[PDB]
């Protein structure tokens, strides 16, 4: 009984910079440690720096991966930023070659 | 109730001129939807020399994640502002978000955008 | 008969960076030659505790490919990206297909796969 109903999805969380090392050790700790980041800069509602963390998960239900981020992320300041859940159709592992939520 | 985006969440990304970035936020602060995620970039668009076959050319990626505006309107607000008319003008696409969560207050879905 | 059951997607692919040129020229030769780079870094997944210090705190610099595909497959795209970008050892990246709903060409106005 796969979580993510089966399928892939992607985590895209925009954060603050300082706050990266707590995400890191809190993706670790929910069992979905693999991210990408990339140095970004945004406003919300003059652009302030910022991360974007991407996490591609399967096997952790990606609601579950999102809350270790936001936990982590918070301070309860206009800034935090905001995750984002997206469909991912396919996966491809380039070391290997296997494809599906496998290759995640 | 007739919610935009048919009552869920897209992602506006648009990849611009670096120079057009400027117009693009107006544009967006206009259209009522000013969130949005700047990053650098470079890349190449379609097919003698190097210029127009191998190398990258500098480009600005603009996201915006969109559930109160239609993502349409959005996407024309960039578009309209990062037009010139000459090839390298860039490409705007709309992609399905399927959750949320601001991360200040841990409110979810549509209402967290 | 249009690929990607006549619709548009995004082919994300995490590299290395020294994998950029040979992707680039697989790219072209696939015919579908357009793409997004951007700089960043990451680690994949999960025995002394120095290697286990290193993990937590050391992120790899790699390179993130994008790929807007419409007459193109995009499995055909993500395969000539592995293809090229394959070397058979830990860090080689992974490639992710995301569905596109719509796609606006700035120059023209045009909208939808033909935009692509
Ligand atoms: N809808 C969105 N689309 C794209 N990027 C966003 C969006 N919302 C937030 N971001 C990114 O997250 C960063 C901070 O977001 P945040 O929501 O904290 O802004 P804010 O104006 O402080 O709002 P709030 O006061 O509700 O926290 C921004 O700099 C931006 O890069
Ligand atoms: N299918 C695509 N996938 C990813 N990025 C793209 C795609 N098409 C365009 N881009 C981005 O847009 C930038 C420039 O715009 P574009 O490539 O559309 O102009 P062009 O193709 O050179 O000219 P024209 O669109 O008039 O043929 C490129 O540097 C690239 O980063
Ligand atoms: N699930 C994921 N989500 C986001 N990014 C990822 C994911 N998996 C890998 N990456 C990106 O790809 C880069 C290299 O990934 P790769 O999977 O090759 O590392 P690895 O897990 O050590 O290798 P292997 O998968 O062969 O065990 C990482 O630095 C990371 O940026």
């Amino acid at each position: 009984d796969l979580p993510n109903d089966g399928g892939i999805k992607l985590v895209m969380a925009i954060i603050r910079p300082d706050k990266l090392a707590d995400v890191k050790t809190a993706l670790a700790e929910v069992g979905a440690p693999s991210l990408t980041v990339t140095n970004v800069s945004g406003r919300g509602s003059d652009l302030h720096q910022k991360v974007k963390v991407e996490c591609v998960v399967a096997d952790t239900p990606a609601e579950d991966v999102a809350d270790a981020i936001a936990d982590a992320a918070h301070t309860g300041e206009k800034g935090d930023g905001k995750i984002f859940i997206l469909p991912v159709e396919n996966a491809i592992q380039v070391r290997t070659g296997k494809t599906g939520r496998d290759a995640v």
